[PDB]
């Protein structure tokens, strides 16, 4: 059982979000002393936006061709996607900020969204991953953010996550939420279960 | 006489038309209010510097004045951010569509500028309730999408997290007058793109002549 | 009343020797020049954009004035650096020695404001022939080393590619009066340190009091 | 035999140093077969500087009880660090900007040389790295900056990354400069020699 965690939140021991899923992780490896966690720290390290070289690169009509400096822009990138394909489960540990998720994850996502490698064409897309299944930890200062929640439609966060994530081929995904930084015990309780299966 | 504030977040460069799109804007500002000030941020072909946990201390720090001087450098470029948009009464934003949001960038402009006592504040009804501190601001955002249907009433709407989300981060700073003008279709391209361009175009001529 | 402009290079916040003994010099300048004007420009803790392949081509176009608005954009963060050190009678430079050179987004910001045309420019004697651009400036270069030995007559002074380093660069744009102050053992501690921190103090103290 | 190669130019086909360093690698597989070559990009990619975060982690007093979060602020160094390891000879391509190198390749040096790993203190300090070999690739746009060249003094390129490499136990260490931007004739001819060896 092989585990990538993307942490996405910039605060160390302070993150909410970070402690939550590391409560999960801890709860998960006690459960099954066979797993594997590779960790991507996406919140306290600046991962590079893409640029137009990425760009060039990504999308070009013949990869095969590819020029070594044009390699060397999608290295980062390679890297991050051989994380994911190797992984069974996916967490996701994430801040609401700004109805959104920190930058850095938006730059991960950005990164791992590859033509010919996550997802195709023929236009119409095709996802690529599978047998995937993803965990997402989230903290937010507010409430009502969740499913028949009052404040639904701004949250842009985990569903937005889902969109992408559905979009190279994750479809089972699960979203955790901590609300008004109980609810923590509530996630932290709802962790501890998950894990436990 | 609208001063603009321009921010543009593609990483290319003539080849964007995010970009293009706003310039032709801009410049049509331009021609009919030579006075007019317009600034431009670029945070597409810079990197800008993500929210950091140093960021949050300060920024939240319960007693602003006494912010540490290596506080306030982590606060300078935030500040330098929020008052070019304090300067400007008109955002314009362009922007991608990069995997159903905005690039990586925008989003850290965006984490900048929404500032706690600076541009949103909140009193304690307990229940925090928030309060937008930026007045008589108003934003346009031009998009560029590689596929089609991500606007209003499009099959792919659901999945926009781009301008819906831009609209929503901005009215929570008390910018509520908020224009979209969306060019979709450009990853097939052909005649398609090219209408789609031009009815854009059209549409922002037309903003551009009466702001 | 020099105009000054302060460069932290430090990662570090209130822990820096370096900012410290340099803001030691800004207060005690500040003391002495009430309507003194300073500015202060973070390289240590925020992160300062590398040079790049389209600044190369920006910076070096042959034909400065045409560049698109993409290569300005390219250039607006360069401008904006320069500009602060054009601004500036007085430039002072915090630093700590990182592996025997400067802390990289020091090397960054000199990348940055070492601009062809701008601060520096050439002709062709066939043969390029440099000439610096600022006129008119000083530097002050404010140092903590772990370390012992990096200066002048030290047993390690061979090693020392920090501030002999920022002197040359300096020099090339047209700032020929350096002065560098130096604590150092800061690894050690002890009493020694806080003997070299004290002499810094005071060297600073009279330079500020005479600026 | 296993290289480590390091491109710190900014600039991709039109880079000087990144094309004299590939023509090296090149003729040196050509001459070694089993050869394995890591390509470490700090030129066309955002190297991160160290942090206070940084400084924290690897300064640690205690290695073995860093947190997870003090972990993540390591991740990247040691990522960069094992490739160091596991490599015979490091070969180094780099521009002089400034008197210097580009502020990527000193964000890389301050990644790699790290307490306890490639050096060590008893203060008295000790290199940990050994039977390493590197190669600098360097072009400069002037004139002279080689040894016994009227403007070696103002070189801090390729003499400061000897002084940094020495100290954590890279010490057989060859650079080959273009200049003038024939010089470039020369270095190309003395590094086919050189891999042909
Ligand atoms: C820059 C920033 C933006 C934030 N934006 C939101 C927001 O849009 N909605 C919300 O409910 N909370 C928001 N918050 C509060 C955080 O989501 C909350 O503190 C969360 O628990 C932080 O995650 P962490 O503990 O893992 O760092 C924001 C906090 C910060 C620092
Ligand atoms: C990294 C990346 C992600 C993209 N994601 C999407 C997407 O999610 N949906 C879409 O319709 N187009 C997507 N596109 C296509 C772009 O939105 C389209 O090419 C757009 O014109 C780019 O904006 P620009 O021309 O101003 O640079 C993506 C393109 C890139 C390079
Ligand atoms: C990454 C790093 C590299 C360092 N390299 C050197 C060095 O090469 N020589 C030296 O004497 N001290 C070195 N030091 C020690 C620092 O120079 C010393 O702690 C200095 O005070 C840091 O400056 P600051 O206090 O303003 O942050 C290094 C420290 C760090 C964190
Ligand atoms: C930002 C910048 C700084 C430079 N600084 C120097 C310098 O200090 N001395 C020098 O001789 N050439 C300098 N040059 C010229 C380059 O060293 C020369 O173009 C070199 O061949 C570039 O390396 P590359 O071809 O691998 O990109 C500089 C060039 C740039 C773009
Ligand atoms: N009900 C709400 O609107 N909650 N919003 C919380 C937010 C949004 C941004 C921030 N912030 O601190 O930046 O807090
Ligand atoms: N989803 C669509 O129908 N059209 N958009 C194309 C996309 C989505 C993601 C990317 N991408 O390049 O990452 O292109
Ligand atoms: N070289 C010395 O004698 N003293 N300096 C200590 C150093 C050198 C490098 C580092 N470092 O932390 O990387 O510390
Ligand atoms: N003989 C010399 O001083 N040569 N210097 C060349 C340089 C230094 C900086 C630059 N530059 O283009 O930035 O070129």
């Amino acid at each position: 059982s092989r585990i990538l965690a993307v942490h996405a939140s910039p605060r160390g021991e302070r993150s909410q979000s970070r402690r939550l899923a590391e409560v999960f992780l801890a709860a998960y490896r006690e459960a099954h002393p066979q797993a594997r966690v590779a960790r991507r720290e996406v919140g306290r390290v600046p991962l590079p936006a893409v640029t137009e070289a990425f760009v060039a690169a990504a999308f070009h009509p013949q990869p095969e061709q590819r020029s070594l400096a044009m390699q060397a822009d999608l290295a980062l990138s390679d890297q991050l996607v051989g994380e994911l394909f190797d992984s069974d489960l996916l967490v996701i540990s994430t801040p609401m900020y700004n109805f959104s998720v920190p930058s850095g994850l938006k730059a991960w996502i950005d990164q791992i969204v590859r033509l010919g490698v996550t997802f195709d064409f023929v236009a119409q897309y095709r996802p690529l991953l599978r047998g995937k299944r993803a965990l997402i930890v989230t903290s937010r200062g507010g409430h009502g953010f969740g499913p028949g929640g009052e404040n639904q439609a701004m949250n842009h966060a985990d569903p937005w996550l889902r969109t992408a994530l559905g979009f190279i081929g994750i479809d089972e995904v699960t979203v955790v939420a901590a609300e008004g930084e109980d609810s923590c015990d509530e996630a932290e309780q709802r962790l501890l279960a998950l894990a436990r299966s």
